[PDB]
């Protein structure tokens, strides 16, 4: 995240942290087994971590649960990056409680100018990189997907969404990728993908959840 500020401890506390080792990209629980996150973050091996503020540090309300399933969208595409999502279920329930938490899905899809927060533990630099330890924090708007598609020419299909600002200078980033952004207590977008992080005119892209939701709840139907 760059151009944010530190979130309070578990202030985020649907955030998780994927890690294979160490972290490489987030997700977002959505119910005390499933995890959203993005195709694009597939490993055939995950841990994921919850209740994390500072992933670097063991503070005492962390949990470590392995995924027992990482389901992909059947199509997506790793060079258009269409249908940017993934389903992890945990291999135990996790505990919920003020620090771990479920989001809900989305009841509808956001409207242009709707206020989100997209949170990661990715790279906080616009150019170069630094990775933080403690969890970051962004409030960024749903971009029309006119300006969308202005800013990315022939690459916006009918499943991705703009959110942040076309000044530059506040946007997600590398390691970023699979984690949150919620607008009105719901999960509307997957860090997907983006030109460089934070440069003018070049607002994130992300997964648009909601023409998703029914695929979610066939899967873990089937699951
Ligand atoms: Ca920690």
């Amino acid at each position: 995240i760059v151009g944010g500020y530190t979130c309070a401890a578990n202030s985020i506390p649907y955030q998780v942290s994927l890690n294979s080792g160490s972290h490489f990209c987030g997700g977002s629980l959505i119910n005390s087994q499933w995890v959203v996150s993005a195709a694009h973050c597939y490993k055939s091996r995950i841990q994921v971590r919850l209740g994390e503020h500072n992933i670097d540090v063991l503070e005492g309300n962390e949990q470590f649960i392995n995924a027992a399933k990482i389901i992909t969208h059947p199509n997506f595409n790793g060079n258009t990056l269409d249908n940017d999502i993934m389903l992890i279920k945990l291999s135990s329930p996790a505990t919920l409680n003020s620090r771990v938490a479920t989001v809900s899905l989305p009841r509808s899809c956001a409207a242009a100018g709707t206020e989100c927060l997209i949170s990661g533990w990715g790279n906080t630099k616009s150019s170069g990189s630094s990775y933080p330890s403690l969890l970051q924090c962004l409030k960024a708007p749903v971009l029309s997907d006119s300006s969308c598609k202005s800013s990315y020419p022939g690459q916006i299909t009918g499943n991705m969404i703009c959110v942040g600002f076309l000044e530059g200078g506040k946007d997600s980033c590398q390691g970023d990728s699979g984690g949150p952004v919620v607008c009105n207590g719901q999960l509307q977008g997957i860090v997907s993908w983006g030109y460089g992080c934070a440069q003018k005119n070049k607002p994130g892209v992300y997964t648009k959840v909601c023409n998703y939701v029914n695929w979610i709840q066939q899967t873990i139907a089937a699951n």
